[PDB]
Order: structure tokens, then sequence, then C-alpha cells
């Protein structure tokens, strides 16, 4: 699994041990390995949610199946929860897009995973 | 929606007022409110469209319906207009990704909009 | 075809001449005309593969057409060899999202391509 977040938040607002919190939530909620979970932070970036420059968050999770309705609400709770205790982004300033990606269509290692 | 725009334009030259322009202009074009709009620049990038340099975007566009052939078509002459007359960016230098995201795929406010 | 490369490598090991030879050679597995191909490479991240801050790369290739099982695998075999031999990123730490974009759906020079 990928998962980005952009955020305006700065760089230094970004807490010590961040991307291996993400690594082993994400371990946890899709069931997969942490050795195959990808994670990527953007900070200090231009942008606004709904024409105010408050703190927010534009995100993406690509996944290789456990992807669906269920599945993507409990993701978005235990996502939302992170960005608002570490990053203090409120909930209803972001979004995250979910990709149920096929295996073919997921290059690694120089083949894809199919 | 959420509009990205990705550029080798110069952070100087991306104008005071492009991000609340960008806004209210995709809440005329989608027919969403302002609120649910987000948009982000991201300039400065390394990139090359053709193989040169010139200034260039990559862009996309993610929505929950209003997404098809002529909606996409209208999206394109306005928005590179706005990046034509703004960013100074000619629009055979544009690429925009449009996506139709169903609602149970975007997540928001700890849980998703189905 | 849009390709884009964010990596955790610093801006100064990416070589003098990389966006041209990205642009070559995708121009070449794909069979599109060199035009039409857009690079993006984003050094300098915050990103872990597999909970490690080792060399990795989260990108993405959309394309109109020429995307499937075998096409992808040669992709990601060219891929990851430049990765590899320009960034000095091990081929397993390299994840690539590849995209079927219908033409409707991308817009370019005030249309779309539909």
């Amino acid at each position: 699994p990928m998962f980005i977040v952009n955020t305006n938040v700065p760089r230094a607002s970004v807490p010590d041990g961040f991307l291996s919190e993400l690594t082993q939530q994400l371990a946890q909620a899709t069931g997969k390995p942490p050795q195959y979970i990808a994670v990527h932070v953007v900070p200090d970036q231009l942008m606004a949610f709904g024409g105010s420059s408050e703190p927010c968050a534009l995100c993406s999770l690509h996944s290789i199946g456990k992807i669906g309705g269920a599945q993507n609400r409990s993701y978005s709770k235990l996502l939302c929860g992170l960005l608002a205790e570490r990053l203090r982004i409120s909930p209803d300033r972001v979004y995250i897009n979910y990709h149920d990606m096929n295996a073919a269509n997921v290059g690694w290692n120089n083949s894809t995973f199919a």
C-alpha cells in the first residue's frame, strides 16, 4: 500500500516518528505486512480547502485490494485521527482518495505484482 | 472536488489571489459549493513536456460526479485559460487528468461521502 | 504519457540529462510520439518504504492506452533500471502505479483527446 499526505502544515510541525507511526497503523488497518507499506508526507504546500488556508490535507491511499465501503470508513477514522492528533488538522479539512489497484497495474522490482 | 496543478513556473510568478480564483471558478464550473473545493498549486517543479523545459503544467481534477465528455472539454477550456492568463503557460503544454470518484472512495471527516 | 517520480534521493544526486533520458525511453517503450510525453521528478521527499528511509521511489505512469500486463512489466523493467542506474535506488524499493486513462478524461490544449 502507498499513502501520501500533502499539507500546508509546516515541516517543523511534523513530529519525529510520524512516518513510522503511519507505516505501523496502515499495516494493521490494511492487514498487509509493514515491509509492503510506503508512506510519503509533503509539508509546506500552497493549498486551500473550502476557500481558506487553515491547516488541511489532501491524501491518497492506493492498495491492491482491501478497499471498499466499510474498510474505507475505517481507514478515514484512523487517518483523520492521526492527522488531527499529530498535525493538528481538523478532520473536516481532510480529503482522502482511495484507489483499489489491480496487481498487474502496480510495478515493483523490475516487474509487476501480477 | 480537488484540483492540483504541478508546474515548473517559479513561485514568485504565481499571483496572489490564484488559489481563491481557482476555488471560485471551480465552484461555478462544477456546480459544487466553494466549501467543498480544494486547490493545491506546486511551483518550481523539475518537469518537461515533449522533452522541453519551457513552462508546462501537469494537473488533476478529482470530483464525485460532474465528470464526463462535454464537462471535461468545458473544464479544460476554463483551466487552460486560467493557466495561460495567470501563469503564462501555453495550453498545449498542459495535461489535466479528470477522475470521477465514487463517494465510498473519498474519505472526509472521519468517514467517507457514501 | 505522464510519468512522475517522487523520491527521498537528494536533488544533487539527480544527474543532468535525466528528464531527457526519461522522455526518450518512455517514447520508445510506449510507442507514443515524444511530443506527448511529460515527465516530472520530485527529489528530497519525506518518505519511507517498508518503514525504512533508505533510497526509495513512489511513481505513476498515466497513459491513454498502452497499459496492460505485459506492457507494464516491460515499463517496470525499464524504469526500475533507470532509477537504479541513475538514482541508485534498489528496484525492490520502487512502486509504480499504472493508469489507463480514457481519452475523454484527459485535458490538453483547451479540450480533451476524445
